[PDB]
């Protein structure tokens, strides 16, 4: 009993010991892939966070450019109006 | 004839803003149109950002599992090593 039950024992434990080989290659491994992929997700969400940022910009941008056009296209109402009634005076001397 | 003279110039001095007032305004409407285009590219790339992020998080989450995973099993066999030389210890003993 006792040879052959160590016998069993001693190709019990060669096989536990590649299995161990390999996974203390695969931890340095692993190892190695979670820092890159670490990188990567901090690289795109601290770049979503900066083109937040930079939409939040270019909405004030866009909204500052629309107020201007209404004041623009009200100071252009204000001319024209201001010219009739100048031609309308003129037209009273002409005459 | 004067009060006609003071309104020519005056209709003059008006004529000259109009044309600064439409001037600026083709240049509002063509600066208005490029931000809104900037727009359209930052939500373009926005939304390409968020699927590299639920990639990104996928992989992590994948990753993390995986060394999690790999290290029990590092522990697993560990044990079953020191369980099996302490039984091939007791038989050497005889």
């Amino acid at each position: 009993g006792p040879g052959s039950d160590s016998e069993q024992l001693q190709r019990e434990l060669k096989e536990l010991a590649l299995e161990e080989e390999r996974l203390i290659q695969e931890l340095e491994d692993v190892e190695k892939n979670r820092k890159v992929v670490a990188e990567n997700l901090e690289k795109v969400q601290a770049e979503a966070e900066r083109l937040d940022q930079e939409e939040a910009q270019y909405q004030r941008e866009y909204s500052e450019f629309k107020r201007q056009q209404l004041e623009l296209d009200d100071e252009l109402k204000s001319v024209e109006n201001q010219m009739r009634y100048a031609q309308m005076q003129l037209d009273k001397l002409k005459k």
